[PDB]
């Protein structure tokens, strides 16, 4: 809120604040800031702070694919909480530049959804969310180094990790020390 | 509502007539099952008459009625008046062979089961496998009671399929269209 | 409500059935049960069906209609106040020569009402169903009034209100019950 | 509520050929009143029937169900207004046997034109507006026959809410006598 | 609620056998319908013995109250009125409607009198019609109240302009009741 | 709920009345009717009124109070669990010497509650009325407990919770009913 | 609803020692079932009781009120699953007298982990978690004893919603026989 | 939210339009206005339409579709995250050869949704209208993807989820945009 | 939403383009009429371009736009994108003859006006007469703007009548289907 | 909405847009614009466009009295609809300078209100709304040339007028034809 | 509200106002202001006023770690109330630079939460909040000098402390007396 606003002040330094649930509106803003920062400079790093409980998988992949597509490296810094799609985006930062503060929290679990209607419709919705989890686990495996079956068992239920445990798992590269 | 002391439905139950005239839930199934068991204890040989005017409802509650019909000794005649849809048409086809009826302007509708699921991907998969297996159980039995192939029933229940009384007889869901006496 | 049995059970003893509400499945179950009970009591004596109804479910009304046509006793229909939509259909369903309306009773006919939501294919199925239901209703109305099917179709396109006298002219009833 | 076999107070009055109309007029109320009228005629077509009226009015068609039944049955129906007879209630008050329409000294009688609603296309609103206009003319026509007032005066006096004392109601022709203690 | 052995009664039906009617709620058309029926029933059973109407009511519909009022005045038996707890608005009106000399209140019963309440919505003519009706309704109420209490019409008007709470003793002084029923 | 009649009608046959709810017009209408019926049955034998009430309408409670004072039979009052507000007032209304409370029963006294809305004169009328109602309640409470009016006034200024033993010393009851 | 000459339909069946459990299990339902069991034992402490079960489950403590009453009374209680016996309902199905536990051919049996909630301070959440974990262990231990399956197999088979046919329920040990048309 | 202009107006300055919400009349009004404006500034330079949409109004989508087909500049479509229903229709509406999706974007096609209530005649009119709308949608989709109408009809009978690679084989896009 | 400082609509208004992309109520009519009066004050000669994507709305609000279009000196071109239904199709037909357009997949729907009435019989009669005159006024003008007879307009508007852009030109509601 | 906003741009040309219900907030804004336009120039006319279903009578009189008080002539132009208090303000323009577009609608009726509480309070409220109606009819008579009795009978119910009928009635002076 | 706004003007003097519950939006703003002030000058002190009832633990740890990470000293000044995570952030200021006004209140207690679903899910949520409490108590022990067992005992229930008691406890360093 304070006055640019404080977030526009940080965007001038190539800092993007992801501090809410991930929906289409939030992803639209994040993607727009990433494309804008690349147009200003395709070389300088981008810093993405993440304090998010997660949200839409497709909105998160809109942010994910934009991070992977642009030329600048995107650093991810977890403050407070990165859960579900938020922890997925935390692990999506440039390798070697994924961070979490010492008391930040990281949670991974399988995606949530719903289905209602005829049996055939329920089957279509189930197949889709199973394919979405399979896509999420495959990418999570390549960016953390863990096996796919390891990701599958560790995300079957809510799995809370400290910043240090997230580094052990491969979700981040360094615990950003004071 | 009216009194005969009996209410009109208890008076008809004295004549071994059971009225199914609502959605099928656990409470309705309990009453129907209880009435079927009671009538068998009264006389295990005389026929039972099950009138059906139902838009359907719970599949498991409908199977409680189905299995009780198949288990008891008396033949259960089914008579469709107005509407037999979904589980209601399934119970209509469940009557004693040769004793399944529909009135000339009664309507019969068949379709695939309805349900819902929410939560983790694993939970949605479990619910989807269950409702898919429930549909296979319904189609297998429907195949046994109508003579149609399982693949034909699968195709005919993909969407809401409305049949007249005569079409229901052609399909094998009922045996006779009761003509005015 | 009053006790004599309640007033309706007392009239049922005289083979009188009161239809005085919207027609839904519960009402149809009671009417059908009372009709079947009266035939089992005596398959010869007439039954008297009073009708004061704004209509309701078409399938529930056909449960009553088909039961009237099936049982052996003649079913007289007497319209008091209002017989609209499925209510006027049941009024015309009484035994020919024994369908009545009181002088100030109102009879209304119109096409069926319904709804559809979802995919285009589902809307098509629902549209075909209600169109087939209307054709079935108009065909029966044609046989019981003597009017042509196209005449029934045109006269039910919108709400069509009839006096008791106009209902006799149309063929929906046979006689206006005079005092 | 009170109990007087076991009857409620209204069933006890019904044995004396007294019917209590003490609520708004809907299809359910009209069902009860009409059934009581038919019942009292079957028991005895000669003795008078006494209809007490305390009603704010209600459905016009439900009120005509009571009206036509009153006119059709053989016994005379006396109408006695207690408290209030408004709208369709005052119509039924005037429907009693001529010479046997009463109101208690502090009872109130209110007459006005019928109320309704319309929604949709212009043709649908025209149809609904036409229907309620025919209904008012039917009500005023009969009210003209039952009171001796002209149709034009009834139209003018019912354009809005018209409250009448018992004495004014007798002067107008809605009742025949003010029942004094 | 309770049942009394005899057939089977509820407590109010048992009291009705002794010609006792309990008015213990708001006055609406249903309550008035019940009271009137009990009064007519008791007169048919015996046209000479007194009827006892206990009143604990906050008031209610004025026209429903007059349905009870006119039936009291019309039947032959005397109707004694006994206020317990509260007789407010139409309730105090019906309390004053009992047979002269047979209107009572218990020592700590409360009596409240005020002008009638109502509402009006719509066009100016419609509000004028409703205003005239409730103004004439008050004059009718005040006219009868003057006749049954002995107070002048102008005094009734002034004493009912606002909520006027009276003790049982003050209600006897006012003329709303005849006697304060003391512990026998 | 259970049938023997229901359990309350069966106790009414033994002249026992159960007050186990908040006091409104319906409850008072029932209690008063039961009292009059029991007096008609026998004007000599005692009546037993069990009281487990959080209080309620003051006018409804006075309908019960005045009926108790008016009838010929003595009305014994027995507090089980809780007698608060108008309920403790009815507890103190029992026959002198025949007012009881069980050892762990609770008695609470406080000043009456109400509301007022509208013009200043209308608020003045409602305030005078509730002030006159409290003075009436405190006056009677003084006569039935022996405490002074000034003492009742301050002891009801706020919620005042009393044990069964304190209620007997205060004069609200005569005896703490010990296990027999 | 219907009335019978000689009752409502359920009271008439109760004279033949038949109890109908056809709703969710809460304290009111368990209160009624327990009362009917005690009444039938007082009528005759020897003859069998027939408990029909069509229930999606409900309160665990309410179900244990029914369970312990079954185990406590002298008569054998036969259980018949019609339609569906899920959660606490499938537990009570397995609670019938050994050899007298049945399911109709198309009846469904579902087993899963108990459900609950907790709100407040960390200690309050810890107390609630420990309690629901002991409750699950109590259910699984008893389920193991009445089916013959090992406890670890019960634990894995109840981790998620597990639907069984009548035939699979007999194979599992939850019932003894699939009741075929006589 | 952030200010640079706001982030979206700055991208519009580079001829970039953001469709990242449900499609209604207001969103279509905005997209159409931006398209006409970018053509007025320069009728030659390409326009880039990013699509992250669950779909929405069919008529609102056709307002966007017809404007794309009408203006002189080529409109490139880039699907990020999700293009479902009318959103996937607009994705296929880009200039041939310039329709893209990111590797993990999802594309969903299905038949249009609607409702109808009232008289049988009114339900018939609404059913015929939505059936005609589907036929119009399938014909255009056939022209833009190369699939037959019968194939479009069968593949949209229910929700049909496609990966970015599957969408390119289907003809909805031309290339899967790989990282630069 | 986007900024050009102008919003996207003010920038288009600078080029004499007015965007109608919502239901027609008094608020929208105020904006459109104000933009029409403003553009005439700017230049009474140059054409005005009114884009229409509207499901209809208030008839009197639409006549505020209609009469202002007919009154001002500049020609007002109407371009239907997506949907022109009810009062929206009325305003589409209200453009300068020869300059009324629709995009190829835009939809046009005509029907009779909708309304409601509640209260006394006389009040319902007043509302019925009023909406009947409004329909005749609409049909009279519609006949003049399309060349169809009023009896044909009456029968073609009895129910929802959906027209493609090409059918709308055949009917006389537009002059040209704007091709790419 | 469009960019000043479009109404402020018209306000510089002494054009005021009344296109909503008349409440205190709207009347406050209109009054402020009228006072502002007089301060800038007390001689040139002011143009008040009216598209309103009516609203508060006191809010409408705040606009009415300000129009009558300021020195510049206030022209009134009805577009779409001027109902109830809106048609009252339409008739309040400078004589000779009150207009309506050809298809604009004008509706007149009696004022609406409510009353609740004691009989005395209802009497006060009825007397007040009756005085408000006569005040409205008296002014309407002065501005239209119609008699007070004619206004009373013509406003007893909703009375809808075309633009031509409104000029005939005296509510406006000219039907503004397409120049 | 007053006009920069008053908070941006104070931010220009390196003053940050925390005067609400701590949720993600608040934490995001505080963290951004902290990073902004460090970029402005990594040496000059920062002043964090705290009047907060607490809130999200993860949101509070976002503020906590950012305070600990940046180079400038962050002074904390409690005005009114610092409860729950608010008292945690108060104790998080630079040693020697934690203050409370004389009538300010400090409250400490154990974390609050909820859990719903299967027993395993409830076990996971219980284990997580128990780890969160131990993490909070460990750091609180590190910043106050009290033992872990004492912190656990003193946070079992709501524990209200005066400003003087808070300094006694080690949560703050000085009670700021009026200058």
């Amino acid at each position: 809120i304070p006055t640019y606003d404080i977030y526009s002040r940080l965007l001038k330094d190539r800092i993007i604040m992801l501090g809410s649930q991930i929906d289409d509106n939030v992803a639209n803003s994040i993607v727009s800031q990433l494309l804008f920062l690349q147009a200003q400079d395709s070389e300088k790093d981008i810093y993405l702070y993440i304090n998010s409980p997660g949200g839409s998988v497709t909105a998160g992949f809109a942010i994910y694919d934009t991070i992977q597509h642009i030329k600048p490296d995107v650093q991810t810094i977890c403050i407070g909480m990165a859960a579900s799609m938020g922890s997925f985006l935390l692990a999506a930062g440039a390798k070697g530049k994924r961070f979490a503060l010492p008391n930040a929290e990281v949670m991974i679990h399988q995606p949530l959804g719903g289905a209602q209607g005829q049996a055939t419709e329920i089957e279509i919705a189930a197949n889709h969310i199973l394919k979405t989890r399979e896509k999420l686990n495959r990418i999570l495996s390549e960016r953390t180094g863990q096996s796919i079956e390891k990701i599958q068992q560790d995300t079957d239920r809510d799995n809370f990790l400290t910043a240090a445990e997230a580094k052990e798992y491969g979700l981040i590269d360094e615990v950003m020390e004071p």
